[PDB]
C-alpha cells in the first residue's frame, strides 16, 4: 500500500484519466494525491482524491520573463509539494518537467504516462513536430531525438540551477538523465496508438483511463428527439477552448455547413478572439449549442463527432464508435488527425470552411465503411481495460522504476 503522487499539467482533459487511475489505485489499498493546477480542486476532491496545487498552468503561457519566470513558479511548487509529501511513487505526465528530477532527489521510484508520442520510435513522429505528410521512419526518430534536445536545451540552465540550488544535486544533461529508460504508461487505446517494435519493454501502451450519472437537460433531451423525430442526423461539433480571428464568421461558416449537410448539430461552441463570449449569430432550430455534457453520455447518442482531435476527445469518441471529423489547432491534434485517417474512422480537416465541414459531415454521417471501422474499433477498445492494465504495469515495473531512479541518483 503506497503513497502516490499522480502529477500533470494543462486542462481538465489532462487531469481527468490520473482521477481515473486514481480511484483505481485507491481501490486497490494505495493512497493518492493529483498534483495539479488549483481550478482543478474541486474536481480532484469531489471524486474523493487528495489534491496539491502547482504553478506552470500553460493557459498563462497563451497569455521571456514570464516564460522563466512560470517555469521556477512549477519548480518551487512542485518540489515544496512532493518533498513536503514524501510520495512512494511518482507518476507525472512529462510535459510538466519536475518529476525526474524530483524522484532523483526523494529518491523514489517514478513512472511516466502520456497521451501522445513522446518516446524514440521510427514508428512515430514526436506529437509536436507531426509533419505534414507521413515522412519516413527515420524522419520520425529524429523529430523525438530533436524535441528532446530542444526541450531540454530551453530549460536546461534553470532545471540545473534549481536542481543545484533547491533540490541538492548535481547537474545534469540528456545523456545523464538517460529520459528513455523511464518507464512509460502511454494511456492511449493500442487500436489507435498500437506499440511499435522498437518500443522498449517498459514502455507500454495500456489502453484509455476512463473516467466513469448524467441529468440530462430538457433542451437537450427534446433537441435530440427533434433530429430523431424529423429523421435528421445529430451530430456534435466542438473544438473545445480555442481562440481565433474572427469567431462570428466561424460560428457562421459552421451554421452553413451544418445547413448544406442537413444534420442537427449538438455545438460545444468554446471560441472567441481573447482567452476566456458564447452566442454570436442567432442559432437556426437544428443547432443546439450548450456547454459541458459529458462525452460518454453523448457520443453514444450521436452519429458523428466533429472535434479538436485531443487524445482524451478522440478517444472518448473512437469508444463510442463514432465516425471523427478532426481539425487540429495545438499539439496532439495533428497527430490523431493523422491517425483517425490512417485507420480508416474518420476525417482530417486543414481548411475549416463551410465546404471542407459540409463535405466532412456528409462523408461521416453516412460512409458505411468508416461505421464499420468505428464499430471495430468500438469493440477492440470494449475490450481494453487502461486502468487495470496500467496498475499491472505499474506493479510489474516497479522494482525497474527504482534501479532507473537510483541509476541517476548519486
Amino acid at each position: 500500500s503506497y503513497k502516490f503522487g499522480l502529477l500533470t499539467i494543462g486542462s481538465r482533459g489532462d487531469v481527468q484519466p490520473y482521477i481515473a487511475l486514481g480511484k483505481g489505485l485507491i481501490k486497490e489499498g494505495h493512497q493518492v494525491v493529483i498534483i495539479t493546477h488549483s481550478e482543478f480542486r474541486d474536481f480532484v476532491e469531489s471524486h474523493g482524491i487528495q489534491f496539491e496545487e502547482i504553478a506552470g498552468n500553460p493557459v498563462e503561457l497563451m497569455s521571456s520573463s514570464k516564460f522563466r519566470g512560470w517555469i521556477d513558479a512549477l519548480l518551487q511548487t512542485s518540489w515544496e509539494v512532493c518533498n513536503r509529501r514524501k510520495f512512494d511513487i511518482l507518476i507525472e505526465s512529462p510535459s510538466a518537467m519536475v518529476g525526474i528530477h524530483i524522484t532523483e532527489a526523494l529518491q523514489i521510484p517514478y513512472f511516466r504516462a502520456f497521451t501522445m508520442p513522446w518516446t524514440r520510435t521510427r514508428a512515430y513522429p514526436h506529437a509536436f513536430i507531426v509533419p505534414d505528410q507521413k515522412r519516413g521512419g527515420n524522419y520520425n526518430y529524429l523529430t523525438h531525438v530533436l524535441f528532446e534536445n530542444v526541450f531540454w536545451k530551453g530549460i536546461s540552465g534553470q532545471v540545473n540551477k534549481w536542481r543545484v540550488e533547491t533540490l541538492g544535486l548535481g547537474k545534469t544533461n540528456l545523456f545523464l538523465l538517460q529520459q528513455n529508460n523511464v518507464p512509460f504508461l502511454y494511456n492511449v487505446s493500442p487500436t489507435i496508438f498500437p506499440p511499435s517494435i522498437d518500443f522498449s519493454e517498459w514502455v507500454r501502451v495500456t489502453g484509455y483511463w476512463f473516467l466513469d450519472t448524467f441529468k440530462p437537460p430538457a433542451e437537450l433531451q427534446e433537441f435530440i428527439s427533434e433530429a430523431r423525430s424529423k429523421g435528421k442526423k445529430l451530430v456534435y461539433i466542438g473544438f473545445g477552448s480555442i481562440v481565433v480571428s474572427n469567431a462570428k464568421e466561424m460560428t457562421e461558416a459552421l451554421v452553413e455547413a451544418v445547413m448544406e449537410a442537413d444534420v442537427y448539430c449538438i455545438l460545444n461552441k468554446g471560441w472567441s478572439e481573447r482567452l476566456g463570449k458564447k452566442t454570436e449569430v442567432d442559432l437556426p432550430r437544428n443547432i443546439l449549442n450548450i456547454g459541458n455534457v459529458p462525452h460518454d453520455w453523448l457520443f453514444p447518442q450521436v452519429d458523428a463527432a466533429v472535434h479538436h482531435g485531443g487524445s482524451g476527445t478522440t478517444g472518448a469518441s473512437l469508444r463510442a464508435g463514432l465516425p471523427t471529423v478532426i481539425k487540429p489547432f495545438f499539439g496532439d491534434q495533428f497527430f490523431y488527425a493523422g491517425r483517425v485517417e490512417d485507420i480508416g474512422v474518420g476525417i482530417a480537416l486543414k481548411k475549416l470552411n463551410a465546404q471542407t465541414l459540409a463535405d466532412a459531415l456528409k462523408v461521416a454521417t453516412t460512409n458505411k465503411i468508416m461505421k464499420d471501422r468505428a464499430g471495430l474499433i468500438k469493440k477492440k477498445i470494449s475490450k481494453e481495460d487502461g486502468i487495470k492494465t496500467a496498475i499491472s504495469a505499474i506493479y510489474n515495473e516497479l522494482e525497474y522504476a527504482r534501479s532507473v531512479t537510483l541509476s541517476r541518483v548519486k
